């Protein structure tokens, strides 16, 4: 099922209904919770402001917060299909909703999946049924995450350095800020599966955590 495309619609937060927001970590798992107050301030400025108290879903003792609309996001999946730069959260397979940012839209070229890039740094190709709009756009979406996704969103270009590669294929690769060896293990169009020196990781094709796009983005720049 491939949504339509249209108007992304963000309906204001409902009191007593079921949403997703930040569990502990804003770039960790985002859970089940009811909305339970809607609060506003107003400055001599006339600038508003929007909280929530929101209560977790499913736990031992009553766990309650407040939190903003940037740290919510909707219990569904949005009616539309979403483009570059979208906000949201995605089901990751721990196995769960980690905030993200829509990297590639649904395309004939990637079997009608979002590229999603990860808030963690994680990346996966996620379908539809799997990502939840958050509750509040961000004008600047990098100032929300990182300094990558500033680059690729503001700085966008469909003519970036993108590695080539096949199963096979060793090129030096990032991991926790240090350089190993990695060889191509797996291919899943912009995505690549990189096996270091057990230790599995799905890279973006176009990242600079692969020795030979950073070189490439420096001798361009």
């Amino acid at each position: 099922e491939v949504p339509p495309p249209g108007e992304i619609v963000r309906p204001p937060i409902q009191l007593g209904e079921t949403y997703y927001a930040v569990k502990n970590k804003a770039i960790a798992s985002w859970v089940s919770i009811k909305v339970i107050e809607f609060t506003e301030s107003t400055a001599i400025n006339g600038n508003t402001m929007k909280s929530y108290k929101i209560r977790y879903l499913n736990t031992p003792y009553q766990m309650i917060k407040t939190v903003t609309a940037k740290h919510i996001a909707y219990f569904e999946p949005p009616p539309v299909r979403l483009t570059i730069g979208t906000r949201v959260i995605a089901y990751f397979d721990q196995s769960a909703f980690y905030p993200g940012i829509i990297a590639e839209p649904l395309k004939q070229a990637n079997r009608y999946r979002y590229l999603i890039f990860y808030d963690d740094g994680y990346t996966q190709y996620v379908p539809h049924r799997d990502v939840r709009l958050v509750c509040q756009a961000s004008e600047k979406v990098w100032e929300d995450v990182r300094d990558f996704i500033q680059k690729y969103v503001e700085k966008y270009s469909v003519d970036r350095p993108m590695v080539q590669c096949t199963r096979g294929q060793s090129m030096t690769t990032e991991s926790n800020g240090t350089w190993l060896y990695a060889r191509v293990i797996d291919i899943d169009c912009s995505l690549v599966l990189m096996q270091f020196e057990n230790h599995t990781e799905w890279i973006y094709r176009g990242s600079l955590r692969l020795g030979p796009v950073f070189r490439e983005t420096q001798n361009n720049m």
